[PDB]
């Protein structure tokens, strides 16, 4: 019934029901006019007839290596380039936020209720003929049918980019501070009220929690020593509530900070390296401040790790994921003369996009022993067995699956992949094409166009019939990867904005915050500006097991 | 012991204890260098040798009327001027926030714990020799002694600017949505987690609360009709918890939204006009949207009233408070090309500055009857007695006391004034001079300089001895008012920043939010863009009792 059901408003304008069967588009600031914010302003024509497509640019970024290496050495240029990646990308997200699970309109509730994941595209009116608004049949293809026909893995397809397990697990750990669906309330509700890189997953979600995990001596988090090794303290000791299967013998029920990092040793590995990292900084800050006390050592340490995290995620993680010859840079200054909202709200779409289960191999091979999912799950003795160094070496050397491409979802976490399909549906999502449109991308004219082949393509067609009506999540996985890459234009184009805004839209990046003293001195500031996944490991694992997010 | 106790860091740099007896100043971006961020950069000299003092500008603003009127009619110019007031003012506050009651340093806690009032200047180290850091005696003058010697009122001094009661109570109502000290935790802790103009004082602090105050029919708030008049529903009906003296006969225990607006009829008056206003919009929005339902009529209505509020507060309230011949303007676009943080955190200092008890007369004269504080307090029958129209007429014509100047605090709310003194002290505040410095103002060289006379001046001197050591709150009230004005340079200079940032740093002002459709159409948008205290009353009081924030 909703006259807007048909998503009639183009080029970003807003749709509004001006009467029962009437609608109106608010093309304000869109750069277009007319009934559907379709006809461009003359200066808009100009821009259109000048914008290199994603692939064009993606080409030029991943090519011309020699040229690039020159650029990477002309600071000014690199700075100007990175500066431009931050602004354009970021300019794609709404800050302050608008819309959510329940709000198809702006509303003060939608805006302030921090218990929701924000939504880049409003949901679909509960009174719309078809799930995707108006197009398509009275229901979308059975989830199980899509799960099996185009998602599930047969032959393990490895990542053509080299992503090893250090990366797969870093991305599991890292994003899990912001994606924490509150299943008590339903999908669309988050338990991470910080909405960003606050390291809640190391220090705890709340004050009461963090104080249970602290030592209160030199700003250090509590820990224990097994072997001559440092490990997270137990739930029995700190008394923090963690999620662990009852059969776990205690003494292995680690505390850490995120109540779920005990269900997967890849997480507890990183849970332990950062715990190690925190302390390491404490001692450093104490060496500089004999006069500082616990809480200041702590609060400052928690600020340095946030910087490392952001540092590492931009120049190692994201760098690698891009495969660009251009050296990405974490420099909060790039935006000091730019208009930029140092705030952020994690969106549902980002959560979906970040469902990278295909990275998972069929066995977790930790030097000499290979493990079934079932054997690895919440089995911390494995961590205690080989112990970090031999865990880091194993994982540095072990490709992860290709995300995009097709049929790569481990049958193990298949309950998950289906769940994703199901939930996106319950959270009234819009078509992959609308989302494509939302991110200045050109829509797919065919399943055949989407996949880059016809086996699955036609296979999906049989299911979704009309390409438009194709769903966002599935499409991401069953999509033509750009060359020897792990993702396709959609996945990069939709996530990069969400990813840089949440990375750069953090208080420590604000001018008031971005200064030596904010971190304990030029010494602490450097700990941030010279962070790396190699150092992260080098300084916290037994020998300096060389690592990277690339399986060589 | 804290080597920073002496507030050694000038021109905004940060102080840091680099060793027990040593400190270091982080002059980053201050525009100065050297041990204390004292020596300016050459380009800083320039700026210094070109900045008209507050009074200079204040003069030129309040003078040259003829010139000004020309300006006010050259949009472009006015827009450019207003644009300049927003940016410069706003540029004075830290966003994101830094420091609070407990945090003398940046910390993630200080930043994220929304239960605190942020702090423009860090507190004083609990291990500092003297309350004001190092200067002064082991203690500040007994509060009771300052209260009485220079604060308390003898002869009611009226406001030389004309502030009547509509203004005094509008300011009581208005700021009371953001200042809501959580006395359960202590001064420095707020109960207004929205930190701004969210109209929490009309709709309720929480969802559970707002839903109790709602009618759930056409987006309207619940109400009742006494006489042929609309009034807030009762606590017995809605079941919302309000603070009322037990002797109140129920039936007069109004609900409204802020749990304290029943203790003062001036508040309940405005509590009722906005309730009236909300509904009024609902009907308007239903007239445009036959298809809309409750929650949308509501959520949109609550968005229009926030706009009106911001509108009225800039062009009527603030306008008047300034006495500038230049017409202040509410135009969210002024900042669309500017760098601006559409966020905010209410600071303690703003709460203090906003302690305008001196506006209160000695009796509340509501046409034909005059009331003692004791008689007026939580006496709603008075409202039901004369009823709005004759309440608006009375209040439009009844001056309020002068804030600045000296000795104007009603002996009634004297417990309050002392309380302020006492609390600012417990919240480890800094000297009035430090604050003066903080806002680019030149410090007072003498109590004599402060007051603009010597009776009190010397009187204060006997108490504080060293001018620096003089406290912020007292000084605000016992300060030479600029000409025929209600405040003096300190009060304007410290609050205008806090005030414009919280007004302009609101989501509805952000580009995504500032558009016709955000409010239900070009009709709803106008309800905002043509708001006024006169219309607020005109459209919601029996006859259009003419009003203004000026007693003619
Ligand atoms: C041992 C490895 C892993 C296991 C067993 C695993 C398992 C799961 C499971 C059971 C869910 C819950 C789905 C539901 O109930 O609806 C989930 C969610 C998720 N997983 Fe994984 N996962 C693993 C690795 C990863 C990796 C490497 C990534 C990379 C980004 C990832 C990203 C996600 C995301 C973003 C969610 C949603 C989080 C939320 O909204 O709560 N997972 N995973
Ligand atoms: C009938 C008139 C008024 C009465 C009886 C009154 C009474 C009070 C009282 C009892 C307090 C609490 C102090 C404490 O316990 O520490 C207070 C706080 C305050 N009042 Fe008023 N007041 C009135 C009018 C005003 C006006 C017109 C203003 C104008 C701005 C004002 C501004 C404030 C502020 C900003 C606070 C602090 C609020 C907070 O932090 O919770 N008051 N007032
Ligand atoms: C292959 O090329 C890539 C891949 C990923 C990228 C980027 C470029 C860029 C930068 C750029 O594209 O210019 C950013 C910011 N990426 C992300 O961090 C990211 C993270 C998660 C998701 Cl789901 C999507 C994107
Ligand atoms: C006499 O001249 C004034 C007085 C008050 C003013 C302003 C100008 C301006 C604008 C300007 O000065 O340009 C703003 C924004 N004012 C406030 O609303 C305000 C409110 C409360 C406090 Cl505590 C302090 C200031
Ligand atoms: C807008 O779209 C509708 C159908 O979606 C169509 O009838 C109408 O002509 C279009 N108008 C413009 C200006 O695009
Ligand atoms: C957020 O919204 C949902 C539904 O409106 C509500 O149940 C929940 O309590 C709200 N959360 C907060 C913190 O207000
Ligand atoms: C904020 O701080 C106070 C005192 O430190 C604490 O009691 C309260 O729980 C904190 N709130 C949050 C949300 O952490
Ligand atoms: C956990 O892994 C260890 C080492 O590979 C193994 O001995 C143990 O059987 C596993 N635990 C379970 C419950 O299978
Ligand atoms: C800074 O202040 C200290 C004492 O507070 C003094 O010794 C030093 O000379 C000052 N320097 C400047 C440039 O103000
Ligand atoms: C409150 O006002 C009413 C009506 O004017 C009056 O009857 C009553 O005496 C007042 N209450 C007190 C305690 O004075």
């Amino acid at each position: 019934a909703n006259p807007c059901c048909s998503n009639p408003c183009q080029n970003r304008g807003e749709c509004m029901s001006t009467g029962f069967d009437q609608y109106k588009c608010d093309c304000t600031r869109t750069g277009f006019y007319g009934e559907n914010c379709t006809t461009p302003e003359f200066l808009t024509r100009i821009k259109l007839l000048l914008k290199p497509t994603p692939n064009t640019v993606h080409y030029i970024l991943t090519h011309f290596k020699g040229v690039w290496n020159i650029v990477n050495n002309i600071p000014f240029l690199r700075s100007l380039i990175m500066k431009y990646v931050l602004t354009s990308r970021s300019y794609l997200i709404d800050s302050p936020p608008t819309y959510n699970v329940h709000y198809g309109y702006k509303s003060w509730e939608a805006f302030s209720n921090l218990s929701y994941y924000t939504r880049a595209l409003p949901p679909v009116a509960d009174d719309c003929p078809t799930p995707m608004g108006v197009k398509g049949n009275k229901e979308l293809p059975d989830s199980k049918e899509v799960l099996e026909k185009v998602l599930l893995r047969r032959e393990f397809i490895p990542d053509p980019q080299g992503s090893n397990m250090m990366f797969a697990f870093f991305a599991q750990h890292f994003t899990h501070q912001f994606f924490k669906t509150d299943h008590k309330r339903g999908p669309g509700f988050t338990r991470g009220l910080g909405h960003g890189v606050d390291l809640n997953h190391i220090y705890g979600e709340t004050l009461d929690r963090q104080h249970k995990l602290r030592l209160f001596k030199d700003g250090k988090l509590k820990y224990q020593v097994i072997g001559g090794e440092v490990y997270p303290p137990t739930v029995k000791d700190t008394q923090v509530e963690m999620i662990y299967p009852p059969h776990i013998p205690e003494n292995l029920q680690f505390a850490v900070g995120q109540e779920v990092f005990g269900l997967v040793p890849g997480l507890m590995m990183y849970a332990t390296i950062w715990l190690r990292e925190h302390q390491r900084v404490c001692d450093i800050l104490k060496q500089e401040h004999p006069e500082w006390g616990d809480e200041q050592l702590f609060q400052t340490s928690k600020l340095i790790l946030i910087g490392e995290t952001i540092k590492i995620v931009i120049e190692d993680y994201v760098q690698h994921l891009s495969g660009y010859h251009f050296k990405l840079k974490f420099d909060p200054e790039l935006l000091f003369n730019q208009q930029f909202q140092y705030q952020n709200r994690i969106a549902s779409e980002f959560n979906t996009l970040y469902h990278w289960h295909p990275l998972l191999p069929d066995t977790f091979n930790i030097e000499d022993q290979e493990y079934s999912f079932k054997q690895f799950l919440y089995n911390n003795s494995i961590l205690l067995e080989h112990g970090l160094t031999q865990f880091v070496e194993s994982f540095t050397r072990q490709i992860a699956g290709r995300v995009a491409g097709g049929r790569n979802v481990p049958i193990a976490v298949q309950a998950v992949a289906k769940a994703s399909i199901d939930q996106s549906r319950e959270m009234k999502y819009q078509s992959l094409n609308e989302y494509r449109k939302r991110f200045s991308l050109k829509p797919y004219t065919s399943f055949e166009e989407l996949t880059g082949e016809k086996e699955m393509a036609a296979e999906l067609k049989a299911l979704y019939s009309d390409i438009d009506v194709m769903e966002l999540y599935p499409a991401l996985l069953v999509e033509k990867p750009r060359p020897d890459a792990i993702f396709g234009e959609t996945m990069v184009e939709l996530g990069a904005p969400f990813s840089l805004k949440g990375l750069m839209g953090n208080p420590i990046c604000s001018p008031q915050y971005w200064k030596p003293s904010t971190f304990g001195g030029e010494v602490g500031f450097k700990i941030i500006n010279t962070a790396s996944i190699q150092s992260l490991i080098c300084n916290n694992v037994k020998g300096c097991p060389f690592t990277s997010f690339n399986v060589q």
